[PDB]
């Protein structure tokens, strides 16, 4: 059985397969993609009841009636109940029963009266509700009364106390699991409208992941502002006035009798059978210290609308208001001189100081400004005020201003703060010249991994600043170092018309008035893609004979087995590159391969690569195709092979004549080489401080570079939902609702929006290319200086004395396997 | 299901349990389920570029 | 087709290259609708002038 | 001139000014924050290095 | 200074909302209408922010050329005598600090 | 002399010191006015030292 | 050519305002509303 023990804290154990847990929705379930959403996935109980013990047996949302919960239990009010079945006769027979605050409800379905489904209700009546889908296998009820089948909300019952079954299994094999659920909000990896896996937005790091829509997180200095308190005390400050009050009270009574009584301060009261209408304010909310110059009430128009079952509406009347802007009328929560001034210091507090409303922390300040009464920044935010009764100056600092975190190896190691106390569970806080820095490290470390412009952070989170005979080494060891350099970006092209107007012909014929708008966009994209293709195409040289010098036999005791491009085409990808391409998790947001042969043949619903193609976001085929890259790299390897260990010995000879070409030392250096090669292929395949950390860095940088493209693409393809202040987000829906004269006046908003979206996306592209160009030039320089040659500088080609380097293909980039010699085992 | 649009409609061999309307990130419909027969009709736009 | 393109370029010369385009959908289209079952109680509204 | 001074912005604090309901509404603008602050962080990194 | 002032002052404009303060909106109206108010502010803020990004990226790419030039000019005219007129000043170069 | 002759611009400070920001002892200077909008001027790369 | 044309054509769009021309919009409305009308034109022209 795929039934599990829920862990303490209500978490699904992370390897569960969800083999029937549909993602619930009220509409339009998604096919593929990472989504962030609220779902009922925090479980107070799950128990598994088998057909041996199918019985009638209600469950209340307070948890009573539960079976033996598996693994964990809690007695909070659950909001939802989820039934996962495994017996195919399902809800076809037997019935579901429900208790409601004013009666009993029962759900049943019958074909012979396909199974059309009906309800019986007693305060007795019956209703047709819908039809049973082909196989219900999971179904769910909300305490608020929404009823869900296979993820879709079919109807409402209103509030419900308890749910019960008149159901029995078909065979002793069968069982169903019943679970009480409440809402979490979660990040879900949806595939084939299946769940694949989720993460809860519980911890801080999970807050980051839950709001980058990314399961991986790069290293770097991500900012956050910590969540505020769910509740606030209230503070109010006012100028003293001559106090007087008026009640406005609206009375409703009806049968399927609205009255105003008597139809410097005032207040409003309102007293399965009110709307703001067109007024720029809401009844009741008028109390929240809105102002008027004057107000008049008459039986803008606020219709009073009775509802039945949220299913019928009846405008039992209308209240009309006229108002002047100005002052002297304000809402007051309660009905002859002297202002109240309930003010709380230090607590983050909602305020209405001098009819400026906001949230913040009020504090006494030592400042003494004779001018003014309220002080404001350029942004218009309130900064501080003067108590006219005393001259006391107060400051209005917002709670929880942003911090910056330090993330490394997908953990938080340190946090810059603007306050002297610890937080987030960190241990110690040190003051640096412009900020505090909390962490859990202890300052014994001596080598950083992240560079805050002028500081380093090491693996513990300890911040560090950075800037007679002799014990000559007896031996020099070899080591391997990895550089990744981005070399290309895969060009994208947009068909401006089909993106903007979605193919609706009237919209296309309207777009022509936006003279050359689409031209100057798509033309910038095309020109970038040309230049990209030319500049990479020229850089990839070749030479057939030089390549053919490369074979694994042609290297003696140095086992380059994994580097030599595989036998196919001239060649296939070599083993290391194969490892990388299988290692990198492809993005869930934007597929950057393409295949358009299938996008209309229609045998299956369109995958992302076609889905974004229907909007015209045509990912072009990559300019540095695998075979061509393998051919180039092979030509480089055969270049440096151009006796194979004898050139190596010549270099060792140069760097140290008498030691490094002794035959015993030569053999030792072959051993060291084979060892280092093996250690790096180990680190790339799975589970050193100046060796494997390079591998970690390269894998981080590659995953990052993929991710940032996927997100640029997802921005553009996600703005198509945005309705830019028009009646509705679909052009076809607008033209159904409106005559052409008003239709164009609406659709012009969608057009002027989407063209802004493109004129941003083109900027993302062109800046990305200009960042890539410097990298490509640098990589070319490194090819010339440090594979076809021997380096004359330390560091520029690895931290070490240069011997030789190696080049391999990688996602949009090159990996340089530098190797260097280091002193070892010194003797005086 | 009160989503209005233009498209070629084609029966498709892919099958799912969940939901009724299948939609992309852009909010375009990609395919809808027939409640009574369980066939899934894919939706494909006319004249893609 | 090439003139149809020029009319989008607003130019009489069109430099060599790859340009994106979309063919034109037909002028008449079948209506098609699908809905959930519901109980029917149709009403007219008729305005006379 | 040798260097600008790197600047960083925080989306949610700027846009919503710390109103919790506004931030709950900003989730609907998918990736709308990410692509800004990333384009600032990466450039600041390059300037530092 | 101009770039930062522009950015931090767009924040004051109301972008056709009822008011430029979000707390004012949620105070005055009922959430279902206040939301389709506030989405104007949100879109306007995002627009201004995305302009300021382009100010930053242009300023970086313009300074990169100047920096690389300066590093060239120092690599010449302080670490060596210059070998041309004009490049390091009108006259015959001796040294530069 | 140069550092004295060039005058900073009241349109926006270009180096800030955050550690006193949340203490409230005074009304904020322009650096913390910015910082309350999430604009976070980072320390310059090339320190005077 | 196309760059500059795309610039100059943005003036014709009304940006949801009552009119694409400032004189007309300020004639036909009272100042406390014509002003927040012409706000729309200002914002559009700046984005262009
Ligand atoms: C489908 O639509 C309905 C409403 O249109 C959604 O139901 C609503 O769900 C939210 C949270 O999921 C409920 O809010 C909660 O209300 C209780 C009230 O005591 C409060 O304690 C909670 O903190 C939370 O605020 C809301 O009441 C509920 N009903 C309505 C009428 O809004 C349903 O979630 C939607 N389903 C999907 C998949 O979107
Ligand atoms: C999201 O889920 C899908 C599966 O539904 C993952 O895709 C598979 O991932 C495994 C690794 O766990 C690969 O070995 C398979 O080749 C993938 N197959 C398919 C069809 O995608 C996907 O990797 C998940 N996303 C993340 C970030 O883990
Ligand atoms: C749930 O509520 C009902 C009535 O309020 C009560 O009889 C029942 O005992 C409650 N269950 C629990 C576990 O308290
Ligand atoms: C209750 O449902 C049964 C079938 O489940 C049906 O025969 C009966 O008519 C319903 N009750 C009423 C009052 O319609
Ligand atoms: C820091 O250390 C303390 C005690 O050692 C621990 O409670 C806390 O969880 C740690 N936090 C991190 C992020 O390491
Ligand atoms: C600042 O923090 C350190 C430790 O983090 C503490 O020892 C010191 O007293 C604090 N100073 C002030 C003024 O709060
Ligand atoms: C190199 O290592 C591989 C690892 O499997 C091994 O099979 C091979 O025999 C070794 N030698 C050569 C020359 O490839
Ligand atoms: C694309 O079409 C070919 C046609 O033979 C098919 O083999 C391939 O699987 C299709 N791709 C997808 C993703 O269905």
């Amino acid at each position: 059985e795929n039934v599990f023990a829920v862990e303490s804290g209500g978490y699904i154990p992370s390897d569960f397969a969800f083999n029937n847990w549909f993602l619930l929705t009220n509409t339009s379930s998604v096919v593929d993609g990472v989504v962030r959403s609220f779902q009922p996935l925090l479980l107070n109980c799950l128990w598994s009841v088998s057909g041996l013990r199918f019985t009638t047996g209600f469950v209340y949302f307070n948890g009573t009636g539960r079976g033996d919960c598996k693994g964990f239990s809690s007695d909070v009010l659950s909001d939802v109940i989820r039934y996962n079945l495994n017996f195919e006769e399902n809800l076809r027979r037997g019935t579901i029963l429900f208790k409601t605050s004013y009666g009993v409800v029962v759900f049943y379905c019958t074909n012979n009266t396909n199974f059309y489904c009906f309800v019986n209700t007693t305060i007795t009546t019956s209703a047709f509700v819908g039809a049973l889908p082909k196989t219900v296998r999971e179904f769910v009820i909300s305490r608020t009364g929404h009823f869900y089948i296979n993820g879709y909300r079919y109807f409402t019952l209103g509030n419900v106390e308890a749910v019960n079954f008149n159901v029995t299994t078909a065979e002793t094999t069968d069982f169903f699991t019943v679970a009480l659920a409440s809402y979490a909000d979660v990040l879900v990896n949806v595939s084939q409208t299946s769940i694949a896996n989720i993460i809860y937005c519980n911890s801080v790091i999970n807050r980051l992941r839950c709001d980058q829509l990314s399961f991986y997180v790069p290293d770097g200095f991500y900012s956050t502002s910590p969540i505020q308190s769910v509740e606030l005390p209230v503070s109010i400050v006012s100028l003293p006035v001559y106090h007087k009050h008026m009640f406005i009270v609206l009375y409703v009574d009806f049968k399927p009798n609205i009255t105003l009584a008597n139809f410097s301060h005032f207040t409003t009261k309102y007293v399965r059978w009110i709307n703001t209408g067109n007024c720029p304010f809401s009844f009741g909310k008028v109390n929240n210290f809105v102002k008027f110059g004057s107000v008049c009430f008459s039986l803008c128009a606020m219709p009073i609308v009775a509802n039945w079952a949220y299913s019928k509406y009846y405008t039992i009347g209308t209240l009309y208001v006229s108002w002047s802007d100005g002052d002297g009328i304000t809402g007051v929560p309660q009905p002859g001189v002297s202002s109240f001034m309930n003010v709380t210091l230090d607590k983050c507090t909602k305020y209405n100081i001098y009819d400026v409303s906001g949230v913040g922390v009020i504090r006494v300040s030592n400042d003494t400004f004779l001018n003014g009464i309220t002080y404001t920044s350029t942004s218009g935010n309130l900064l501080g005020f003067k108590d006219v009764t005393k001259g006391t100056i107060y400051s209005i600092t917002p709670c929880n201003p942003p911090d910056q975190l330090v993330v490394y190896q997908q953990a938080v190691v340190g946090a810059m703060l603007s306050e002297n106390f610890t937080s987030y569970g960190f241990s110690n806080v040190v003051e640096l010249p412009k900020f505090f820095y909390a962490s859990n490290g202890t300052y014994n470390c001596t080598d950083a991994v992240l560079t805050y412009s002028s500081f380093g952070v090491c693996a513990d989170g300890s911040i560090i600043a950075v800037q007679a005979n002799l014990s000559i080494p007896s031996n020099w060891t070899i080591s391997v170092q990895v550089e990744y350099l981005q070399i290309t970006s895969t060009p994208i092209v947009v068909d401006c018309s089909t993106y903007v107007c979605n193919g609706n012909v009237r919209c296309v014929e309207l777009l022509k008035q936006y003279t050359s708008a689409c031209k100057t966009i798509e033309d910038a994209l095309r020109n970038s893609a040309r230049l990209e293709s030319a500049d990479v195409s020229e850089m990839l040289t070749f030479d057939k004979k030089a390549f053919t010098l490369a074979n694994v036999s042609s290297f003696g005791d140095y086992n380059l087995s994994s580097v030599i491009p595989s036998l196919p085409r001239v060649a296939g990808r070599s083993a290391i590159e194969d490892i990388l391409f299988s290692k990198i998790v492809t993005s869930g947001l934007g597929t950057v391969d393409a295949d358009y042969k299938n996008c209309t043949k229609g045998l299956s619903i369109a995958d992302l690569a076609c889905a974004q193609y229907y909007n015209g976001i045509m990912v072009l085929p990559g300019v540095a195709d695998a075979e061509r890259m393998a051919m180039y790299t092979g030509s480089l390897i055969g270049g440096i092979a151009l006796p194979f260990s004898l050139a190596i010995q010549a270099r060792l000879n140069y760097v140290a004549l008498q030691t490094d070409v002794l035959q015993e030392n030569q053999k030792i250096l072959a051993a060291s080489f084979n060892k280092a090669m093996t250690n790096i292929v180990d680190a790339f395949t799975g589970v050193t401080s100046q060796a494997l950390q390079t591998v970690a860095t390269a894998l981080n940088k590659i995953q990052d570079v993929v991710n940032q493209q996927g997100n640029s693409l997802n921005h553009l393809t996600s703005q198509l939902r945005q309705n830019f202040q028009a009646i509705s987000s679909s052009i076809q829906a607008i033209y159904d609702r409106l005559d052409p004269p008003q239709a164009d006046q609406q659709v012009d908003r969608l057009i002027t929006g989407r063209l802004a979206a493109l004129n941003v996306f083109v900027s993302h592209t062109l800046t990305k290319y200009t960042e890539v160009r410097a990298s490509r030039q640098l990589a070319q320089q490194k090819v010339n200086e440090c594979v076809k040659s021997q380096s004359k500088r330390y560091g520029f080609c690895g931290n070490g004395t240069h011997i030789f380097s190696i080049v391999n293909a990688a996602p949009e980039g090159l990996v340089f396997l530098h190797t260097v010699l280091l002193p070892t085992q010194y003797k005086d």
